[PDB]
């Protein structure tokens, strides 16, 4: 069954507002990507799987971006996200590699011979 792998508050940049929010997301091993305008129902604000998505690292305009890229079909998507130090950064960075890379193998494992 399907745990949290890590939770907690993000600054999430709009995708037709580009002004920065406050949202409480969590991130699940089955690659699920949740975010909710307060700590957790209340439907989510945000919800998309990182299953197959990049990560991207920038400073500008905000320090401590991280992006997630995800190539769906024609479109690519993408979610950015502001922390306020370079550490937290790759705490979330590191946890969604890992839950992508885990997804990944399973996918591997599926599709291969």
């Amino acid at each position: 069954d399907v745990a949290i792998v890590k939770e907690g508050w993000l600054h999430k940049r709009g995708e037709y507002i580009k002004t920065w929010r406050p949202r409480y997301f969590l991130l699940k091993n089955d690659g699920t990507f949740i975010g909710y305008k307060e700590r957790p129902r209340e439907a989510p604000l945000n919800n998309f799987s990182v299953a197959q998505c990049q990560l991207m690292k920038t400073e500008r305009p905000r320090p401590n971006t991280f992006i997630i890229r995800c190539l769906q079909w024609t479109t690519v998507i993408e979610r950015t996200f502001h922390v306020e130090t370079p550490e937290e950064r790759e705490e979330w960075t590191t946890a969604i590699q890992t839950v992508a890379d885990g997804l990944k193998k399973q996918e591997e494992e599926e599709m291969d011979f």
